[PDB]
């Protein structure tokens, strides 16, 4: 039908329908820790997710999204490299077919098993739709997932995945607390970039956490049981839904830490 | 935030974002039975729905759709005005807030309480996506609903509507037999037209059945309990989701019957 992560509609081909794919501020990128220099003027990141109001979970054929009530400053991101206030709208993941791949961003070319993206939009622009049209419209907080101990806070998400196996399925998903998806340290890298999926708009201040979270082999396995396809179409397992690293070009990646 | 059937985003305004709304082959139309002349060269309609494989039912914020497995020539429409073979992909309805309105097509200006649309695409083009780009890409079989005796075959659909009350909700809907939604006679009118919702593409051969089906006041009342809005958004009842009759212009409506 349209773009995806397969042999013929995958990242390598997105440029055909989405010429910005070859743009100047594309994401993700490889974070080289020898050239991503500590910038002492970067403020600490302020994550306020205590009052986060989750609404639903859905399979859109590309990943699964947990969506939030973003009608108010309830769950917000502030500080770090950000001017003003960015509201949490949704989170989702990218993951691999094998533990050795799955993340979008890489660190010294190292790939993680998965990457969590918490998507926020700039309240200066009134709504998400207007925010995405601006170079400072979104802030995506990127968090690496490594295989290890189970993430207690992830368990509620994993539990409900059998009810959204196929494209277009959704379920009610209230009283989820996204704080349980964070690591201890909020040390980060940051750079100006893009959405990692079509339409690939260059509207994102990327904030990628240094510290990965630990998830269990079982939690990630449940991700890999999702389907790219709709119910009744041929089975195509939702795996390897990551875009590889793109050229940094004339951009600097700044580190919050030494 | 986009097109709909309300005061400010309704059919009267669709021309703003969708200039084809004022095009030459727009649907629906009023079927004037004094000018819609019997054409003895029209073949009888062949409806083959015996092997129809229904998949799911969903609320897309505009109507509810029952979708079908269209990977094979299993549920097809042939003959009548059609060249070749058209596959059933989905059906849906348009209805009113009151019994005296709701249909898209009208017959001598008479409005029915609701209208059923069975949507088929031309197998010559390989898939629906390619078919909609062609003037002969789709065939929509239009069936009027009048208030009267309950339609036994409609009951299974009505039953499951409480589980898809709001926008974005879907449910599994297998082993539905669409033959139960047909009248006895397959006498029809036909004319070249368009989708009655945005993007309003001019790709439809319309086949509208003369004989309405009878549904109960209770069956239609269940339709009117649906919501245009998503779960938790302010309630806007899914009623009066019809486009009024558009100008016929330089088109002829042909009747299969005398
Ligand atoms: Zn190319
Ligand atoms: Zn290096
Ligand atoms: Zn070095
Ligand atoms: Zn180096
Ligand atoms: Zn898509
Ligand atoms: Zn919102
Ligand atoms: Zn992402
Ligand atoms: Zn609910
Ligand atoms: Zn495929
Ligand atoms: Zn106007
Ligand atoms: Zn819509
Ligand atoms: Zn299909
Ligand atoms: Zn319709």
């Amino acid at each position: 039908h349209h773009w995806g992560y397969g042999k013929h509609n995958g990242p390598e081909h997105w440029h055909k329908d989405f010429p910005i794919a070859k743009g100047e501020r594309q994401s993700p990128v490889d974070i080289d820790t020898h050239t991503a220099k500590y910038d002492p003027s970067l403020k600490p990141l302020s994550v306020s997710y205590d009052q986060a109001t989750s609404l639903r979970i859905l399979n859109n054929g590309h990943a699964f999204n947990v969506e939030f009530d973003d009608s108010q400053d309830k769950a917000v991101l502030k500080g770090g490299p950000l001017d003003g206030t960015y509201r949490l709208i949704q989170f989702h993941f990218h993951w691999g077919s094998l533990d050795g791949q799955g993340s979008e961003h890489t660190v010294d070319k190292k790939k993680y098993a998965a990457e969590l993206h918490l998507v926020h939009w700039n309240t200066k622009y009134g709504d998400f739709g207007k925010a995405v049209q601006q170079p400072d419209g979104l802030a995506v907080l990127g968090i690496f997932l490594k295989v290890g101990s189970a993430k207690p806070g992830l368990q509620k998400v994993v539990d409900v995945l059998d009810s959204i196996k196929t494209k277009g399925k959704s379920a009610d998903f209230t009283n989820f607390d996204p704080r349980g998806l964070l690591p201890e340290s909020l040390d980060y890298w940051t750079y100006p970039g893009s959405l990692t999926t079509p339409p690939l708009l260059e509207c994102v201040t990327w904030i990628v956490l240094k510290e990965p979270i630990s998830v269990s082999s079982e939690q990630v396995l449940k991700f890999r049981k999702l389907n790219f396809n709709g119910e009744g179409e041929p089975e195509e397992l939702m795996v390897d839904n990551w875009r590889p690293a793109q050229p940094l070009k004339n951009r600097q990646i700044k580190a919050s830490f030494k």
